[PDB]
């Protein structure tokens, strides 16, 4: 039972060559999501029939036929609607050993990508470069000074495009010098710097249910809104890899990057066309407005065994390191500070080992007093961008029947409910906008900046021991603090409820 | 399934007697809507267990029982959770004949009334007296006369309630007339003028949509209102009942009265408070300031048989006079002259006979014309009242899936698929809002005025034959010119 | 050059007789606002020409006439263009000694008014009655109840009506009883509080300024306006009656009955019809809605003696009980709770023995942050009610000249430079007004009460001595603590006005 | 009286040396308005000391002195405070005969710029070389091609910059043609294209009162505005030289460029930053979404005789070809495609041979229906450039006295009343900002290319005889026909 693959492929990628060199191929990212996204876009025909898919590790791969059938495919997700492509798919990949040091090994790259550029048979004899480097920020510049030196496509001959992951430094002075080292190495315009939350399906609707509606274009401003809520939520702690996130913390994992993007396109003006940069314009224009996070306006949390036992506590890893103060659960109060935000409180929440799996965005209208007083409460467009994609406002209305009193209930819009579309993973849909060349849903410098500069002065008051981080049971709410912080802040709404929560 | 009626009547009703009565009892209107509701409202335990419905009609009757159980019962809804008592609620309802004009006949109802509440058992003496008046036109103002002479109820013994029933008047000059007729007969409080739309759990909801949510308020003026369309279909036409209708016409029948209602409340401003005088005061504010409808800014219909010939012609009927041009479908634009409604169209489409039964308000908000253009389209805020009751809010979103296109989609809330309740017919809350007294979803006076005042102008120049009315084939969309003239109105096709 | 009497009198006014009977003639506020007031309403040529001023008080006067040329003909005004009109106006004037408890001397007021009734060459027999009543708070009920016994007017021969002056209790509890006290005696509609601030030019144009103009109808609400100040200021203190000051107050004196009055029109909404009660409903609708003054968000004053000992302390007065704790001066912050002004801080400030003579609000609009920043400040719209006579914007202008700077600057319009015409004193409008029977500029029970509330929980907390009472010198600018207050109550702009002001 | 001249010229300006190039120095424009602009700046102490102003002309001059003696500083106007620097500033102008293309005078120019900045006695090496290019519009492309092959200062020696005067083409694809000849002469941040309306008192601060002010950015919206009205009045018409108006017309003179220019930065969004590309950018962003002018939706006038005969009709002019169409007057209602600017009519208007001298901006609100009903009227708040500096918002207040009645009113600001400066000539500014490299007041090539756009289809219509050219006698208030269109585009006469 598999779905044929038609002809999406943009007419742009089928007349020169294609090759899609996935740097770090061995690497639980590339084996996870790269290598499974890559399947999809090649099932759906959105991939040219002919593509090069080149895995460079430096994993001394005995048998790759065996790597890309037993662990590769294990991977990938719909197979009950196309399993059957699995086999000419994998066809295209192909592996090659190889460091992020040696000039020689890039040079042994630029080789194999002409032996196989060459034999494109198509109308343009030039060939096209996607680089997605899924490898440590350890080898990060040698492969960006590498791939610049000898592994570049010749002018007039096809592009050259740089998917580059995260982390992109611990805080600005970091993040900055690392920028100014790919500045002769690489055109921004080739650069692309990936940031999945821009790929999931509500967090791309920001844009369209924010200009396209008059309704919610009215209401977007200081005299409507009374508060703003972006909320991450996790089941699941570091549980394994508790040594690599002791380094990061939930401020620079999730905050600073996935949550300040949900942050800008929520907060920005209409821009002033649909293009690449002049939304990118607005999305760094408003984020350079953002007051830089204080202290004193911010709750830490850090998990402890759960009440079952079956959660263990963060510190009780091995590779976390003895008596370590890591954060990994953070609530804030940001403000903007123009004409449309000004006032309006920005809450931002995160945090491992909670309660439940969250996604959603939360705009808390002003409440209106009279004529119903008591008998309403702040209406709420609430945007949930997983578990279940929907969307949501809540209003009050007439209890229904045979009485005069009110209740609270929604107008909601259920994806799962609604649409028979299967919609595809954050990275199907960046992948596919890289080859395209559409650099809207990617971090531009001055927009990485932007967001820099708003929490490296908290974090380094964090890192300076300034700030207390509070210790929560692995599967609760989180701290009592946080809660009683959020409610200061300026959040209200009796929908808070669990058996802890309240 | 069948379990006991809780003793949940309202504490007022509970000291003193109770006495309901149905002038017009034999009429197609008590035995269709009144006395059905009243069924209801016994089941519902929200009428003393001791009540006493008194019919009341020229018509005589050999076996009332049997008009009971066969008649009046047949008209009885819920029957699988409430059939069983049938029998209790009959018991209640009893039946007398008499003439609207001859005072013997109301001093014979009176004293019917009189010895029930002399039979009552509780707290206080003497007792409560509603009069449900579904009679003709042609007979009210002698009843009204008759009762006000004798069928009162002495001060400080109880109070006396009239449930008006319509058509009041034909124009602004004949229902001023008749509210003279009653000024002296009846105090405004003792009057509730039914309209039964004020009923409809949807149109109980504009209110509370409106003014408890920061949401629709803020975009509820000028600045972010479009267009407004109120829509009034009905799948059949006239029938048999269709000499009736000559004299009255779509206008007068529905438009005058039930979507001007709608109107007012969709219009009105804030408030002051929610008391009954404070909503209604604000209701008559709006109507006041609505300009008369224009005959050139209007579009008339009146059908023809239908393709199949199911559907005989309006003018196929032998009830409807010879080469009658009674309009059975109306579209007008109206206009609000205040600084809230000011340009803003409001679009009120009534008609019988037509394509689908609906009772439909359609909020439709500016186009927002950049960064989108024409991948968008004007959002709508959609109540309908019937068939299904919901309320649904139309937006752009984008096409979900791996694409950068838009698609038009909305923010259901479909009360029968989110609420297990049996809602009730419009009647039964009003009924029981009678009993209550509360005023509020019942016209004023002054009301009743300022919606007269609105198409008088028009009526007259439709009747004077100023104004064409076009034809159009029974169980079609109405006539072409119509939807040509809600384009040009400046409603957009969605 | 004496401006002659035109026939401007009112219709209503011209068939049947007039008498206005001033109740405490001899007292200071008839000789000095009362009388004058109503040469100036004959001269006009707005009462018949024929009407009947008649003044009794307890004053056992010889001399009348002497009394009516030297001290009452003394206060009035423009006597360079209507000095001649004296001698005719006085000739309507008549006095009377009587009591204000014994129902003889009523008797004998109706007998006087009969007489003069009678004397009347008109077409209808009767007459009508107005009552002013400026006398004592102490006989106020024994004069209403003698009046209503044997002095009204028979039915179908003339209107009675009775204009009733300040004070109206000391709280809502005292007001409440005085209320109920007339309620028998009198309909309401023939009852005319008075509230001379309602008089003043400025005050009146308020309900114009607010609702016939879209510039500043789309600016009033919470949106728009971040502060509104209304400010009363005295350069002379209590001078000689500090006894009769002691037992009122500077919140009884002025920010209850005056200063809430100005607030009221300035908070209102929209009146239904420009009909009397229709704008007073409107007035009552919105003091509903006031929050009631709370004393942590109050400063009061008492003058101590000025630098120059020209001005001596508030206790330095004989007629100052020792030890009082009076205060002479008040700022508060009040609070609207509607959706129109949620939000929106109402700083209402009152003092005698200041720095200035000032009567002025202050609309203080939201700060325009960008593109200007620093370069630009607050709008704020000023309506000076006294000294002189203005209403201007002030607003932020690029410096005129050779420049790329920025400078405060404001649209003025001076009533004094622009209109050359001789505006009416506050009591001559209201005394015409009560004569046509136009109840707007005249305070309802439920306005009265509505208006109670909000001070009567603040004066008694200050009554039971919570509310510190500060000392400041006679002349400046009032306690320190104030000025801290108003900038903490949300009123911003660097006004360096005097040498103590900043 | 007659005091010292202060050294604040810029600190850039300071270090190396100045050459301001008047190209075409004999011109009109130049005697008029540049070089008395010139004395302006040099009084204020702006322009360094030692600086060297040239005038380059294809003219002869016998004797330079007397021409700048007698016929350029007679053009100088602030002579009774500056009257003796007139001397030691005419010291510093010097002249050349030169064509305006052959390669030699451009090698003759560039021979006496060296030379002077070798003359210089300062910190820095070369010459800042200024080119005023006030020359007609059929040598532009040859001196512009002449001065970049040429008279071009090295790199690293100073910067060179072009003040380029109008007009700009005739139409947008003659414009196009104009702007790619310069694309590889010179790159855009040296280009200074003058509009002079731009420099004027008012038009400056049209950004900073609707940026600065809360009070008018909340208002500046379809929401609160009813309708824009910018009018340009001219009481003299082409007079002596009407040829040479007759192949431009009032459209191309004024409107195009001038009055777009207030429109652009009437209508356009607040700007991202104060920068001058920040500016600029919203400038054409809005300009970008003006809907072309149709020629239905204007009005065209060409002068007529004055009834006095003091003022000769339009045609009467022997230059004037014979049988002429060219508008003198135009009238237009323009439409700002956005949800800012949705429904508001522009209003632009303009004329020469009319009953005044005028430039004014008129910003007319809504109507607030009630509760003042007919006794109020639409606010507008007044911007007026010339003559007299004012601004002034008109508002309805209550009859001042012992009245319950309304009147209009002004909450006035008279710049000549308020201040006792005397305010820069738009050219001075202009010329200043030149000197210090803002390019803020300065028309760009998209900018210029969205202004073009707006008018080319209506002017080509105009010259292809679609549309009608009416005649008014000159001084008259213009076509009757106008203040009737104006009327019915929305504009309600206060
Ligand atoms: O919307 P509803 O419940 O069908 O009510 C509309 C009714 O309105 C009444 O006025 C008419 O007599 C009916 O013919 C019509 O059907
Ligand atoms: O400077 P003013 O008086 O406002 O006039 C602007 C003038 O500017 C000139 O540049 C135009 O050629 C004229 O047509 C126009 O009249
Ligand atoms: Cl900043
Ligand atoms: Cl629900
Ligand atoms: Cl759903
Ligand atoms: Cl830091
Ligand atoms: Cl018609
Ligand atoms: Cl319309
Ligand atoms: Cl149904
Ligand atoms: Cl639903
Ligand atoms: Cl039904
Ligand atoms: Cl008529
Ligand atoms: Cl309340
Ligand atoms: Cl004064
Ligand atoms: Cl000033
Ligand atoms: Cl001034
Ligand atoms: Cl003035
Ligand atoms: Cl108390
Ligand atoms: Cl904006
Ligand atoms: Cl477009
Ligand atoms: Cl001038
Ligand atoms: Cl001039
Ligand atoms: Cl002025
Ligand atoms: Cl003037
Ligand atoms: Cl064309």
């Amino acid at each position: 039972v598999c779905e044929r693959i038609p002809d999406a492929v943009s007419p742009e990628l089928r007349s020169r060559a294609l090759t899609i060199v996935v740097l770090g191929a061995s690497g639980d990212l590339a084996k996870k999501k790269t290598f499974p996204a890559l399947f999809q876009l090649y099932c759906n025909g959105m991939l040219p029939r002919d593509v090069n898919i080149l895995g460079y590790a430096r994993s001394t791969m005995e048998d790759v036929e065996k790597w890309k059938k037993d662990t590769l495919a294990g991977f990938f997700t719909r197979l009950d609607e196309r399993g059957c492509h699995v086999g000419n798919f994998l066809r295209r990949i192909s592996y090659m050993t190889g460091s992020y040091d040696r000039d020689e090994d890039f040079a042994r790259l630029n080789e194999r990508i002409l032996r196989m550029e060459e034999a494109f048979q198509g109308p343009e004899k030039g060939g096209n470069r996607l680089f997605y480097l899924a490898l440590p920020p350890s080898v990060f510049v040698g492969v960006c000074r590498g791939l610049s030196k000898g592994a570049m496509q010749k002018p007039e001959l096809g592009w050259v495009r740089l998917i580059v992951e995260k982390p992109f430094g611990r805080d600005t002075e970091t993040s900055e010098q690392l920028s100014n080292q790919l500045k002769p190495l690489f055109n921004e315009r080739q650069v692309f710097r990936i940031d999945h939350y821009l790929g999931k399906e509500m967090v791309q609707n920001i844009i369209v249910t924010r200009f396209a509606n008059r309704v919610f274009s009215a209401l977007w401003n200081s005299n409507s809104i009374a508060c703003v809520q972006i909320t991450f939520k996790e089941k699941i702690g570091t549980e394994g890899r508790g040594g690599y996130f002791d380094s990061i913390g939930i401020i620079r994992d999730v905050i600073q990057n996935h949550l300040t993007q949900i942050l800008s396109l929520l907060t920005m003006e209409k821009p002033r066309s649909l293009s690449a940069e002049d939304i990118r314009d607005e999305k760094v224009q408003v984020l350079r407005q953002v007051v830089p996070a204080n202290p004193a306006e911010c709750v830490l949390g850090q998990y402890t065994a759960s009440a079952d036992g079956s959660t263990p506590g963060y510190l009780d890893d091995p590779s976390v390191p003895k008596g370590s103060h890591c954060p990994t659960f953070a609530v804030l109060r940001l403000h903007v500070n123009n004409d449309r935000w000004h006032g309006v409180p920005f809450i931002i929440r995160a945090g491992k080992a909670l309660e439940e799996r969250l996604l959603d965005i939360r705009i808390q209208f002003k409440d209106e007093i009279r004529p119903f007083g008591e008998s309403t409460q702040r209406n709420e467009l609430v945007i949930r961008a997983q578990p279940s994609e929907a969307m949501y406002l809540k209003l009050t209305a007439k209890t229904p029947g045979l009485l005069n009193d009110t209740h609270q209930t929604e107008l909601d819009l259920t994806y799962e409910r609604r649409y028979d579309v299967t919609l595809p993973d954050a990275y199907e849909s960046l992948i596919h906008e890289a080859l395209l060349g559409n650099s809207t849903n990617f971090v531009r410098v001055d927009e990485l900046d932007a967001a820099w500069r708003i929490y490296t002065p908290l974090l380094h008051a964090i890192d300076r021991g300034e700030v207390k981080v509070l210790p929560y049971a692995a599967g609760s709410c989180g701290p009592e603090e946080a809660q009683e912080f959020i409610r200061i802040s300026g959040y209200k709404t009796t929908n808070g409820n669990a058996y802890k929560c309240s």
